């Protein structure tokens, strides 16, 4: 008869993942693990993605929101360590696009990314929409990591029929995921700081 | 005894999705539908994500690679219609992060995005890495669409404990998915055109 809590449920999910994978972390396997039914757990975590999000949140307590002073380089460091936790758990990146974390560690990540980005001097609307974009970008890139046919098809596209593709090969398919992430960080920071957020559609 | 082909398998997947959803489009339901076994299909489509990618490719024949002359506005139009097909099929966006399409329609989308982006005058490395980023960005945003706890937690963060969050509310959670996508298109184009791609790590 111990009382069911959100904390206990997620601590159990975390332990289940480390012991058995994450493919094993289902609401039914968790209900069984807590000697209760799925309906009980659903009041705390509403679905699989909320549950993966809570587990991701837990894992984000490891990331350094202190340092490894100025803002762009330290921004890049936090976004990298966020990304490195996602690369360790690509299914959590995949689920984070369906439902983002909402626990203390994620709120702390966001507070910090916002703090650093804000030092750029850019207007507040751009820092607010920007940190969403910097987070979504790392998450989308970690999503693509193994838990290619496109690359083959691009190499085989005919210069005659697809001249823009031929024109841009080998670079269209070149670079490490690290190289691409070094580049889109700069692309995004440069764009975020320079692009005003318009009013309502 | 009709001969099995990639085209036939995918045309069947497409018909199965329209009739029954997409949750129903599995390799086993498809093998059954073609009076054959899963092993036969795997030579053509290696997994679920390759299969979703082929179905996404099919659906991309609808997108306008003609127009709705100059480059930035027409770029925005193609990326929008790509995005609108993804918003209709969010699980295809989700799977497209795991395995991108590789068929004729996707190669045509890429050829065209590349053509338009290239008119910016930006160096070729930036147009090559840029169209990947413009595509990944629309795909990540469509992934987040329903096939929030974060928003509640941000509204409830204490000014005292999370001042950067309070500072950036309501905008941190404001805007339509349309508003956000109008903005990141500009953010990305502005950044892509202005950020050189470095050499090897």
């Amino acid at each position: 008869k111990p009382a069911l809590s959100r904390r206990w449920i997620v601590d159990t999910a975390v332990a289940l993942m480390r012991a058995e994978g994450l493919e094993k972390v289902t609401m039914r396997r968790l209900a069984q693990e807590l000697d209760t039914g799925p309906a009980s757990l659903y009041v705390y975590v509403a679905n699989t993605a909320e549950l993966h999000a809570a587990v991701l949140d837990a894992l984000l307590g490891e990331v350094d929101l202190t340092g490894a002073e100025d803002w762009r380089e330290q921004l890049r460091a936090v976004l990298t360590s966020y990304t490195l936790v996602l690369f360790a758990h690509p299914q959590l990146a995949r689920s984070a696009l369906v439902a983002r974390p909402s626990g203390e560690n994620y709120l702390r990540l966001v507070e910090r990314v916002l703090e650093l980005l804000a030092r750029s001097g850019a207007p507040g609307a751009q820092v607010a929409w920007g940190v969403d974009k910097l987070l979504q970008d790392a998450t989308a890139t970690a999503a693509e990591q193994a838990t290619s046919a496109t690359v083959r098809a691009l190499r085989d596209a005919d210069e005659a029929t697809h001249p823009a593709i031929a024109s841009h090969m080998p670079l269209l398919v070149a670079g490490s995921a690290h190289d691409r992430l070094r580049w889109s960080f700069d692309v995004l920071v440069n764009g975020i700081t320079r692009t005003p957020v318009p009013g309502p559609a």
